[PDB]
């Protein structure tokens, strides 16, 4: 893609005030002004720790180079005990939100349409979004990779305007490579990213397709980030476990070099 | 109940930094030392606003009289994007957590067993819990109130030790009468509260049954709180909409005048 390389660190349900202070300081320290010009860096933080991370970044020399993202959001205010609304994120000056992550689609049964509604409400409120898509092991075995991803994308596109895509980062999760014993190769990852690019080109426009960053959201570590970054349609990463270690995350952020 | 009157204000999915600052200050202002001796006051806050509420309370004269509770919590750390686990609440010094609220049991399909699991890990971590139970309209007309409530309670008891019950406050939600058009009378509420007490007495012990506070968690407001507070087994309230108004909330807190 033609978009600026973007690396997000999804901390998932991990962290303590102490570990997060060390991590946040390490992440900010790794992205100075010069590097920030070539890579957008985002950290996905558990709701309760967002204020702490914001506080830490405020005191860091490179704090402005690290953007805070929530890991989910709800779209209805009122009688929904336990949920954090999109509006609360905006109220708290959180610029990003990760939506439709495979863990929420599977464990919390978020459907294509429910994810699309979240994306729609989030963007309408001004949030930028990392929208997660991807097929399961069963779906890939059934050779439904393209059909499944297309359906996920269509649900999202049907809900928003062409202009709304300007805030969207897509993250491809090869769910079929998650605890299955099957690892996605750069070639396999690129094959799906290429088709996502094609889907956007066919249904929206070539311009939107090329402008939209498609992050690879499979297993990313310091040992495979460069090989993956070499792929034409991988415009960044949504890192899992490795994002909890500032040193590992640093190596991944720097793999943007493969694009220069 | 022989337990201390306890009033929880479940803010659910509502609030902004501005509205919460005004509300928190109003709630704290409404509970001085003398009233605090009669009523334990808890506020259920959206995850992202917990730090703010904590900060506000620390700066108010009566701040120590108001306890902060989360509105939900996940079982543990790990690959659960969007979730906040019990350990994070303890790490942030949050003393309470509301679990099994009807909105989560119905909307997010939390089963009796799943809720029980959460209660168990919450208490293991050191949290105090407001565990919600209650039957639907379909279950009530089918005359299954006792069996349904018994099953919800059994799931919880099966997962924890006798001593773990010290940390538990039960909240009965007459789901069949919350915004349905049906009004739960004080007599109807007392009847279910009595049976909850009876269930604990036969399934655990009379000591635990009497020590465990049973809050009424149906629709509570300034107009109906006193008649409910007069009931022998209504040891407090878990207030919904009315908790977003300091004046209405303190009116409800003061219904403890029916106890003394």
């Amino acid at each position: 893609g033609a978009g600026k390389f973007v690396v997000g660190g999804n901390w998932k349900c991990n962290g303590t005030l102490a570990s997060i202070e060390t991590l946040t300081k390490g992440v900010a320290a790794s992205v100075d002004a010069e590097l920030a010009k070539k890579v957008e860096v985002i950290v996905g933080v558990p709701f309760i720790y967002i204020p702490k991370v914001q506080q830490i970044l405020a005191g860091e020399a490179n704090g402005a180079n690290i953007l805070v993202s929530a890991e989910n959001a709800w779209t209805k205010s009122g009688a929904y005990t336990g949920e954090v609304h999109v509006g609360m994120l905006v109220d708290c000056q959180v610029p990003y939100v990760i939506l439709g992550h495979s863990e929420r689609r599977q464990i919390f049964h978020e459907s294509n349409e429910q994810v699309a509604e979240k994306v729609k409400v989030a963007i309408d409120a001004g949030l930028k979004v990392i929208a997660c898509i991807g097929e399961t092991e069963a779906q890939r075995i059934a050779n439904q990779t393209e059909e499944v991803v297309a359906a996920q994308l269509k649900a999202i596109n049907n809900a928003i305007s062409k202009e709304a895509w300007k805030n969207i980062i897509l993250a491809y999760e090869p769910v079929w490579a998650i605890g299955t014993g099957k690892t996605a190769t750069p070639d396999q990852a690129q094959e799906v990213h290429q088709y996502i690019r094609k889907w956007m080109t066919e249904n929206i426009s070539k311009e939107v397709a090329e402008a939209t960053r498609i992050q690879y959201g499979g297993s990313v570590n310091p040992a495979n980030c460069n090989e993956l970054a070499k792929k034409a349609d991988i415009d960044g990463f949504l890192v899992g476990g490795a994002s909890l270690d500032a040193a590992k995350f640093k190596t991944i952020i720097n793999s943007v070099s493969e694009k220069l």
